[PDB]
């Protein structure tokens, strides 16, 4: 049956390939411990060296799961069997479970701790699959699911901005400074119906993905160059006199024959700016309606844009996308910087003639007859994005390679019952607790194998590309040391990208 | 009845110390495996289970 | 219908891949010519060189079908997939065509030649699949199907050796090398029933395999390593007094513990002996009963063994396999030279101790216990080899890691129909014919995938690996240069082996 001494599942683990479908398996223990005391607040992020940037968060006392991540659902082992033997995938269905619960009482004495289990202390959890409240994941945060199995999850707090805060500092007079902040919203979570679990209650979450291929196949030439060099053509090129040399028409060469398609967009204009500490963006979309005074720079106002670059070749390393592989990596150590797929959609350049040379033109808007392909994703990489409500928009493919969806994944939030004790004058005192349990993500990725006409053999992802590192430097990458740390990869390569092996005939 | 601790050899140690600068040395230690009991579908048990 | 304007078939061509099977389809033009003057003859091959070797042949008009090897199956992206996806394959079912088939009559007159068509001529082809007859092929012979679909397949002339050439020499009078020679057997192809077809007539032929798998995978660590190494052993040990060093007994270490399972055998010791024109061996098998006179040396009598290393390791390189990618190859150019795999099964050493240190012993037997890997195989290996038929044997593992079978494909034979012509004094006058046609063969391959509990990346064949060759040096391997000549592999890597990519936990 069910009780306090009967277990509510198992552990489950690993991946299943079939040719149609993947389902990958995981399951994790995580911590919630009490956050933020219980209670809602609203403080001002105001760093000194920002440069006049400063935000206003809502932290709550609740705290959320995150999955967005390929590295928390796929092994390197599965990473790799699924990049070499698959041109496509997308995720499928996600089914999530919550269960074996332990809520344990913190005794501080003093240097000493001493843990007691209670039993009838409980816990909540609420999934928003209607998205009603303010998302809680970004991509690229550290808060995802770890990527070993058996490392513990730590929950991270739930919070939100509510409002730009330059706009409504609100400072001396001004009535439509007033006015934003008088619209401010507010949400508790507790508005919601949702659950209370129990140390032997479990729960169970539902998600279907409406999705986009994840694409692995490359382009070995680019689209402008797909014609018989032997053919002639019958077009023909007239060329302005320019100097001395007078003007000609004459027909193009077999060779020559000129595209009908054109550069992906991407901006290269703009350079970053300013301390390190400030928010640096070579692009930075600000919203500022009317009225309130101009105060610090734009960088309190906006949000900045990047990659700027999406199809172009990055002109240096600040249009890259670099990120660092452990939270402990610092100052360009331990930052990995993406690189090439030398997939001939990927990268691209406009060059105008002005009739002696050519000359990069920097900003390639959007324009009709552009092809490109999504930036190559690693395991690194998350696996989704929230797309925002909006009227109207322009095609969607973020520069950072995720996936936008109407509706990803409900967050699921979970939270620990606030024990109240007595008090004789009148002061909030929680008891402390904290619940450790443990959650599984299986995920059922529709998969495509390839078949090719091409006789060479293509480009795979080896063992042979990674490194060795470690203590002793004797271990290699994916490996543990002799300290229980795990050997991280130190290039883009060794994170075993996309659009990359496969090859594709356009 | 003490339980003993699981471990496994993963390589033979010698010719993957990759001592100065070895092509098949370099070649054997990225090939070395690496199993985690985890990546299985096993149960837990709490004091009123058996198996 | 059918007639003479009607084509008998069509081109296949390709592979069909699923987890359970492979399917190889391969077409090729082939060429017929008259051989050996349409006569039955015994000649001697006495080379000047060769030491005292020579043989005698017995030549027919009859030529040959030769399937076995991998690189005319496989391409090399059918073979990069199949060694990278599967740990398991063995052919299961060959299905050959010979249609579309055209008969010409060749008009010398000079310099000039033409070439028109007869329609009433046939070609007779005969299928042993009984085996009643001398084998026809044999492993790394130059004569098999062309790797390269376009590429014409010319036919070579059956032929076999009748009788060891010194023991019937008969030389003055012996009485034992009388009764050899006079035990000659003698094999016409025509006592059998096989057919004849003209221009509009095709054929078909099935075989079925009765074989052993060829296994992928490959061995981590020796199977003596498999202990867990902090568990203490009960095993205790005696080391005899020595020098000054006084005896002693005392347990075994942990990390020490003693393997159970021994080397796989091999024969180190001999050497190769003598010219290069000569058959040139470590180790010589000869058949030499009793009686006849032993003439020159033992080279004329022998056959010869290599590799004799089997699962040792080779010390130097007389011992290990090599071939040459080309016809053309010689003299150390464009010779492959096998490598080991970096299976922990495939190379094995013994050592013996003698009290101070220990010495590697040469010669490993046959012996209880013992484990060993077959020889991993590239697209250049052939695939079976005829198992002779005998009383008693022992395992059978050729050390060429071929696929010993007691019925292999039954060998095709062709041959033009001989066209007399009248002569006014009797002589042999055959009218000049010779036939072109197709020829499919199609194998069905049944396989294994693969599934690991590693959490690690693997190895895995890469075109990466490959090299860059030609006449400009601008085309990799497996490409056409601008002559149209085909870029070999240069080492052994490139031909992509097996026993690589796949761990197996032993």
């Amino acid at each position: 049956g069910s009780g306090v001494g009967i277990s509510t599942g198992g552990w489950v683990g690993g991946s299943y390939f079939t040719d149609s479908y993947v389902i990958t398996k995981n399951t994790r223990q995580f911590l919630v411990k009490i956050q933020n005391d219980h209670k809602y607040r609203t403080e001002n992020i105001i760093p000194s060296n920002a440069g006049g940037k400063s935000q206003r968060c809502v932290s709550t006392p609740w705290s959320y799961f995150n999955f967005n991540q390929y590295s928390s659902h796929f092994s390197p082992q599965d990473w790799q069997r699924l990049t070499n033997e698959y041109k496509r995938f997308k995720p499928r269905k996600m089914h999530v479970k919550i269960y074996n619960l332990q809520i344990k009482q913190i005794l501080s004495n003093g240097a000493d701790t001493t843990y007691n289990n209670d039993l009838t202390a409980g816990v909540h959890i609420f999934c928003d699959g209607e998205h009603a409240y303010p998302n809680a994941t970004h991509p690229w945060d550290e808060d995802v699911m770890p990527e070993l199995p058996y490392e513990t999850w730590y929950l991270f707090q739930y919070g939100y901005i509510p409002v730009i805060h330059e706009l409504a500092e609100m400072e001396d007079a001004n009535a439509v400074e007033k006015a934003i902040a008088l619209q401010i919203p507010f949400f508790m979570l507790e508005n919601s119906d949702h659950e209370v679990l129990r140390t032997g209650e479990s729960t169970e979450f539902t998600f279907d993905f409406d999705c986009e291929w994840i694409n692995n196949e490359r382009a070995y030439i680019p689209p402008g160059l797909m014609f018989n060099p032997k053919v002639p053509t019958r077009r023909a090129q007239y060329i302005r006199q320019h100097g001395n040399t007078a003007s000609s028409n004459t027909r193009i060469q077999p060779y020559a024959k000129p595209t009908s398609w054109m550069t992906g967009p991407g901006l290269l204009s703009a350079q970053r700016v300013g301390p390190a500490g400030s928010d640096t963006a070579s692009w930075m979309v600000v919203v500022n309606p009317d009225g309130t005074a101009v105060n610090s720079g734009m960088a309190g106002v906006g949000s900045g844009f990047d990659p700027p670059s999406g199809s172009l070749r990055p002109t240096d390393l600040e249009y890259k996308i670099q990120w660092y592989q452990t939270p402990e990596g610092t100052n360009s150590d331990g930052n990995i910087i993406s690189n090439p797929p030398l997939s001939m959609l990927r990268d691209q350049a406009l060059y105008r003639g002005n009739q002696t040379t050519y000359n990069l033109c920097s900003d390639v808007w959007m324009f009709p007859n552009q092809i490109w392909d999504r930036y190559p994703i690693t395991r690194e990489n998350p696996i989704w994005c929230k797309k925002p409500r909006s009227d109207k928009n322009t095609i969607i493919d973020p520069f950072d390679g995720t996936l936008a969806m109407d509706h990803p994944p409900g967050t699921i939030f979970i939270k620990m019952a606030k024990i109240p004790v007595p008090s004789n004058n009148n002061a909030d005192s929680y008891l402390n607790i904290y619940c450790t349990g443990q959650v599984s993500c299986e995920i059922v990725w529709e998969v495509e194998r390839y078949a090719t006409k091409n006789w060479r053999p293509e480009r795979r992802h080896t063992a042979l590309g990674l490194g060795i590192g470690g203590e002793e430097n004797i271990n290699p990458t994916y490996h543990v040391d002799k300290n229980g740390k795990y050997i991280q990869p130190t290039t883009w390569d060794m994170c075993y990208p996309i659009k990359t092996n496969i090859n594709k005939v356009l």
